């Protein structure tokens, strides 16, 4: 199968309940760590019998409830939320924001976890070659951290190709973040996850949207047989459905760690959406 | 698949819940705009995983409720209703008018949306060759705007072949409208939509009519297997089930815009049905 | 498929809910009108998507309720009942009369309409060649209209081969009516119709008879699969399940119309059953 | 198919709800009448669409109720019961007698009729060749009608091979009755009939026996699919499930009618079971 | 098929609801009677249509309820219980005794009879060759009937190879009993029988054991398809599921009958289990 | 099939409800006893018809309830618990400890037994060759039994390769225990066992984990068909689901029994987890 342990993760663009243009979390990025059924040196893989099943239901009354429900499946190592406008750039976040602004409707989220294995590390890492070259191309200073830098977060949001930004090294940092993300996965439950977002008026007016992680694309969620077939494809193509991450700056040389931290704050502000 | 972004739309003859002689909205017209998975220049296409599902139910007590339920799926850009006797020339509108005039029955509408992708433009357009030639054959003045013109809207409704009309340029404008419509689609959700119209007496007397948009013709709506097969055919032949339009006069030269607006008002009165 | 627009109809022997010896209304007669997906000149055919479904239920307390339930599906143009002992010569009429005479039971009728298309004319007709020859062989006077004619209606009911009738021209008229019926179809909804007649005692004593119009012969009404298969055969062999007729004398030369009206009154009296 | 109109019938050994050693009424005998979809001369055959279904339930508190439930399906022409110890020699009669003698149980009978056609005669008959030869072998006198005849009904019940009977012509008459029965079918509803005899104690102690008429042997009555398959085989092998009979002595020469009537009374007493 | 009429039966080791090491009653022994669809001389076989079905349920509060439920299916001719520690040596008897000793649980038994035919004799029998030779090797006296005989029933239970027993002829008699049983079947209903023994605590703590007679070994009792397949194998391999027996001493020469009765009492005490 | 009678058993690492890395109890070890459908000399094998089914449900409020529910299926001969930190080193034990520490959730365990046969011994054994060689390599004294020995249980838990332990003979004893376990199976019920561990919050928040013993790996527990297929594979690969064990020291020479008992107490403390 595919290894997602050590994969990069964009906490701003990620969404652990899914996206209609991806079969997994859209924040998952190419692998960042390099490793050595089979156990990776320094970590572990524990395979399940069939699928470890779990289900959740939550009434999402505001944006904070949706944020908390996403943070349950994509948090810092230990369970603390990533924050920093996490998930706010994803489509599902914007869709739910539009639906929750309507006070005449109430939305619930139902998660169905079909877990197939667990993997993790415990801590002297070696990174991938692509990540190493990318880091070697990074400067030691983040230009937008300087007060009165012409390239501010709004300037990047409005026009990143303006002269105010193209003269600084900000596009290099943002290209790195766009390539590898802001965090990396240190622990994960992989398999399939089928989540239903159900919106009810105040007429039995009810709407139901289906969001899927893992397996092959399912033809019909209402079909029982197609659902079972999707569950059969989950065994073949499992993908992370609940994971914990560590910040990427722990993997950079210290002379770039502070500038990278400033770069990810800048990125979280320019790409992320404050509730406005 | 087939591109419907920029397709013409007759707001008078259209019906966004369907027509028994069409697999889609009977008002959709051949493409009016020309464009350049793949993204059209100036717009966007966002593909879904499987089907984005949604369901609605509404009690239709009068003609205005039906107008509102159709306007939900076929409106001006921004969500405002098209109005101007919209949908009033379609078969479904006349059938429902006949059913709602009977005060001894109550009718409900259940929509089932099976959406596969979204497309749109944001605004320097280029039109199709057929639309350009059609516009080049149009005059600069609409004759029926002149007061005391022998060719009025009622005269066209009674006999459009009469001398009062064949001497004016009105038939040219109406042939253009009959070819390309009155608006054009600027944003759309495409796929399938199965709508049930259920009429109950005041005896468990209940009638149910099925209207379908998108996919291949379904053999049996009561059959579960035939319904699932139709859902499988929606992936192959998706069609607009909820869209937003802009008036066509924005695409004509400025010297013809006023005459075209007068022509579409004339058309809305002569072909459209006021509640009488 | 087969064209039933303009088909003859015997309103006395007809029965729009079916017959165990026919797959359609036993009163339907060979085509009377000649015509020119495809639209017949002077009329229209409107094809449905799948099946337009409808269901009815009625408690039949007496013969008049059954007469009204049949008249709903076989009426004059406009909805008025045909009458004139309509349907009274059909088998189902006699069966239900026998069941309703028993005051210790109560019978209900459940109709299930599976309509596939609608057809009609609007009015200069030409008839078929067989109908033209039949009319050319008709006299201008109906002998039984003369007072004290030896050939009365009951005399025809008892023995039509008696000398009292074989000397008059009545057998010619009755042969014509027996060939083409008394009316002809001017509007029709065709497809399939499954009607259940359920008789309950006053012990859960219940009897259920099934009567079918349209499609191929169904093997088992209780089998779900065989019922679905019948619904699939309705698409192939659709037959009129709800129609409106016009009297046949409108199609005869004026010199024969009065004698034909007298002939159909005589026929309705001799063949039809008054509730005795 | 097989014609049962005019078949002989042993009213003593018959049982219209069935027998496990026969697929039909065990009292049906070879055809007695000879005849000429197709209509037999002197009678009628009326075919149904699919199956005319009917269902009954009755609580059988004593032997008279069971006698009445059987007589409904095998009666004299007009509906009057055959009587004369009818059905009393059949196995099902003896089984039910054993069960109804137990006052600690209560038995119910549920009939399910799946009728496919009706046939009948109206009255100059010709009998079959076998029946004619059998009658020609009959004497004009029945010996056991003579008072103090050594061959009585009890003597026949004890030992029919005793000298008291073999010297008289009683064995000839009883051989004729054993070959052709005592009545013959003049009207019949043929098809399938599944009857359940359900006995409840006074613990939810319930016993259910299945008795089947018509069609092919069904594999499993509790299986839904095997039941449907049996219903499909009923179309192929329909058998009388509700019929009306006339005494056989109407078909014999007048000089033998009285002796045959005495022979059938003798047979009903010697073979039939009075409730002792 | 296999004939079980006249088969020997060990009433001590038998169990008519089944055994996990046998497909039938573990007490059935090789055939003892010799006989001559086809009818055996002196007896009868009555074949059923499909399966004569029956169901029973009983709450087994103590050992006597279980004894009565087994005696229903294996009794003396006429319905009287065999007694004499009948069934007490079988495994199922010991299992249920262990479960009924626990007063914190309650056990119910559900029988499902699938009967295919009935057979019996009515009474000059001839036995099989093996049974005749076995009887010819028997003495005329049973040694353990002599008072104070060193070989008692308890001594046989403790050690049958001790000098106290091997000097007497008791091992010969017990070898005969071990070969042919203690009774023989004179009437039987054969087919399949699925019995569920359900034990409930006093938590929805429930245990269910399945015991089967007849047919082929079933793969899964909870599977509907495997159950139906077992029912189809019952048609191929029917076995006695409810029978009536007569003591074997009626088949021995009179000089050996009394010694055989003493031998079967001895066997019932030494092998049977009194409720201790 | 495979013999598990006489297999070694590690009571510390075992878990009789399963493990996601094993198809059976993870404590089962290679066979320790050597033996001679077929009956092993000194023991017995009793095969069932299909599956002996049983089900249990228990609310697990604390670690002791889980310990008791596991001890039901893996106990000393007679039913007494093994104790000595039994099961505490298994993955399932640690997972349940983590879940029961959360006082905001309540966990239930549902067992489903599908038993296929029972085996046992009654007591002069000969052991396997591997076990005999392993015992011959054992010393007669356990070094860690000496007070103030540098190699204690905590030292073994922290670092077993330290000089404090590698100088003593403790690694030899622990290698023997790691190979053959601490007990061996003397009685067993083998087949399949599907256990559900269901955790409920205090929102219908519910989680369900599936643990399986026996048969082939099941693809999907929620699929009915995959569950039935697993039940079909249990017949092919039955494994112990409820067994009773005896301590291994009964199989060692008397001069090594005390040192082995000290070695297994040492192992139970060093590898086992006390509730801290
Ligand atoms: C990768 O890192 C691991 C430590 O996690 C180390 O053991 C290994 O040697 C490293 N890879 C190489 C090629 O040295
Ligand atoms: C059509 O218009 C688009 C703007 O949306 C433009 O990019 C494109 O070049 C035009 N077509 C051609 C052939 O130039
Ligand atoms: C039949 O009638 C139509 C109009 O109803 C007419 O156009 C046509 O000419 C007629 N048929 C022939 C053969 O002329
Ligand atoms: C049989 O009887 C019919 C009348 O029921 C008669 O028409 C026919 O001639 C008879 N058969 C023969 C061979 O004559
Ligand atoms: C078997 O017994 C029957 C009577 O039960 C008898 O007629 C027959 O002769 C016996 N068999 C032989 C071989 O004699
Ligand atoms: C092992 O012991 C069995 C009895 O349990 C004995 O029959 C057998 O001979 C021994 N093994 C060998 C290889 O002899």
């Amino acid at each position: 199968a595919i290894n997602y342990l050590g994969a990069g993760y964009d906490h701003v663009r990620g969404n652990p309940v899914g996206d209609p243009s991806s079969m997994g979390d859209p924040g998952i990025r190419p692998p960042v760590l390099r490793f050595t059924v089979l156990q990776p040196l320094g970590g572990y893989v524990r395979q399940y019998v069939a699928c470890r099943q779990s289900e959740t239901i939550s009434e999402l009354s505001n944006l904070s409830d949706y944020q908390n429900e996403l943070s349950v499946d994509a948090s810092l190592q230990g369970g603390d939320p990533i924050g920093l406008n996490s998930f706010s750039a994803s489509t599902g976040y914007r869709d739910f924001a539009k639906e929750v602004s309507k006070k005449d409707t109430r939305t619930y989220m139902l998660k169905n976890y079909c877990m197939r294995y667990e993997a993790g590390v415990a801590q002297k890492w070696n990174v991938t070659l692509a990540f190493a070259a990318g880091v070697s191309q990074l400067p030691d200073v983040f230009d937008a951290h300087n007060p009165e830098c012409a390239c501010s977060a709004e300037q990047w949001r409005q026009d990143q190709n303006a002269e105010a930004c193209t003269k600084t090294n900000v596009p290099i940092w943002i290209s790195f973040i766009e390539q590898f993300g802001t965090h990396f996965l240190v622990r994960l439950f992989a398999g399939g996850k089928m989540t239903y977002q159900v919106t009810a008026k105040r007429q039995m007016n009810v709407q139901k949207e289906t969001l899927v992680i893992g397996g092959r694309p399912p033809g019909q969620v209402s079909d029982p047989a197609a659902l079972a077939a999707w569950a059969d494809t989950v065994e073949e193509l499992p993908m992370p459905v609940k994971f914990e991450v560590q910040p990427l700056y722990h993997l950079l040389p210290v002379e770039k760690q502070e500038a990278f931290k400033q770069a990810v704050t800048f990125y979280s502000k320019a790409v992320g959406l404050t509730p406005q």
